[PDB]
């Protein structure tokens, strides 16, 4: 997975990303590192507006370009939403928007904060000699003081890392199929099941580091976007770059390649059907980095693991396949419990159906997606 850019240890996450840019972009780095203070003051909007258009040509390598997207992404969100109380801006300055739109065109991403920015690239190791764990880790950027953005983003990253153990087994599954190696295929599927079972235990940790009320009222508005959002109904206008206001979906873990990776592997056709959920999951691949878009493409091109397993009249092999599907159902069942605690209950406390940051009708969306996953269970062969 050299051309796919999937690490053995961290999977789809960017391994050890850059913390600081070259000196030419210190105007950017100063605004982004002090977003908690500059928003609370009410002087962030002016600070962005009175700032020269710095060009993008001095960002040499990929990790520099990704850190720039993160800086420019976080800044763009804090500008548009401002204090987050309702006073918004429907126009992004030409000095910030043009180089952001150019950098985003270079990396084949939309010019808006995505999962790849604020999770996969928004982290660091405290002590490099220690292991990957919450006490040894910290994010690079936050929005406000008491938004739980450290706990929020790192819990996602921890799941991505847990999934990396499963992702690295996928080449063995296809080799074992081509080579008609039944026992290897069985062991590989049981390993993937075990890794995805373990990723559920990493999910549990979100309660310890993320407060529901701090999440729903403070952080969630900055993660929101402008695709079918009433606050910016026709979209946001990027001054100088584009002519009309352009709609782009807000960030969400739907932009993660992990869950899509295993749905495709296991023949769970989420993106098939032409419904609103299928449409969303396919549309969110635009918001994944192009190497992972390519990985998911490569995965669909391979022979079906499901078809292979069903054809063989083999209880152990079916059971192993079923365990992977059960694991994905569990994670989604637990994800709905999280959604009850972190969206549903908090929204009932503030003074027809509820919209997610990605733009989905979330309760129907999520239960459709879970139901599709449930239907793929063999139910004792
Ligand atoms: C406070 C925590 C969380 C909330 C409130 C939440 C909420 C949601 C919502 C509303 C959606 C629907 C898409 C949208 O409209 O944006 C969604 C989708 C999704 N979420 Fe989360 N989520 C949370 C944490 C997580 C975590 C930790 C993961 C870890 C992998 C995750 C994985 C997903 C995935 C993969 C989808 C796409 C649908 C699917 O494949 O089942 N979410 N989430
Ligand atoms: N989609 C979630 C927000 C969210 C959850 N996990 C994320 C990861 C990255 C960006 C946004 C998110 C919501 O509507 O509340
Ligand atoms: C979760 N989006």
């Amino acid at each position: 997975s050299k051309e796919y850019h999937i690490d053995e240890e961290v999977g789809f996450a960017l391994p050890n990303p850059q913390e600081n840019l070259p000196d030419f972009y210190n105007d950017w780095m100063f605004i982004a590192k002090h977003l908690p203070d500059l928003i609370e003051s009410g002087q962030l909007r002016e600070r962005v507006e009175k700032l020269n258009m710095l060009s993008i040509d001095h960002l040499t390598d990929h990790k520099s370009q990704r850190l720039a997207r993160l800086v420019l992404g976080c800044i763009t969100m804090a500008y548009v939403w401002g204090k987050g109380h309702g006073d918004v801006r429907k126009v992004l300055p030409r000095n910030i928007a043009v180089p952001y739109c150019q950098l985003s065109k270079k990396l084949e991403l939309p010019p808006i904060l995505v999962y790849a920015d604020c999770v996969l690239a928004n982290w660091k190791k405290k002590d490099p000699n220690k292991p990957l764990t919450y006490e040894n880790m910290d994010v690079l950027f936050s929005f406000r003081d008491g938004d739980c953005s450290k706990g929020f983003f790192l819990v996602h990253l921890l799941v991505e890392i847990a999934a990396a153990s499963a992702i690295k087994v996928i080449p063995t599954v296809f080799k074992a199929m081509q080579m008609q190696e039944r026992d290897t295929l069985l062991k590989a599927l049981l390993e993937i099941a075990s890794c995805l079972e373990k990723a559920l235990q990493v999910f549990h940790q979100i309660h310890d580091h993320v407060n529901p009320k701090a999440f729903f009222s403070v952080l969630r508005i900055y993660l929101s976007g402008w695709k079918g959002n009433p606050q910016l109904s026709d979209g946001l206008v990027y001054e100088g770059f584009w002519e009309d206001p352009k709609e782009f979906a807000g960030g969400s873990a739907g932009q993660s390649s992990v869950f899509q990776c295993f749905d495709v592997l296991l023949g769970i056709q989420q993106t098939a059907g032409g419904g609103h959920a299928a449409q969303f999951l396919q549309d969110m691949r635009r918001y994944m980095p192009p190497a992972h878009r390519n990985f998911l493409c490569s995965l669909e091109s391979n022979p079906s693991v499901r078809e292979f397993v069903l054809s063989k009249g083999d209880a152990g092999l079916r059971e192993a396949y079923d365990a992977c599907v059960k694991a994905l159902v569990s994670l989604r069942s637990y994800h709905l419990q999280i959604v009850t605690k972190y969206i549903l209950i908090p929204a009932s406390q503030q003074p027809l159906e509820a919209k997610g940051t990605g733009g989905t009708d979330l309760m129907n969306f999520l239960k459709t997606v879970r139901s599709t996953t449930e239907k793929s269970l063999l139910k004792e062969g």
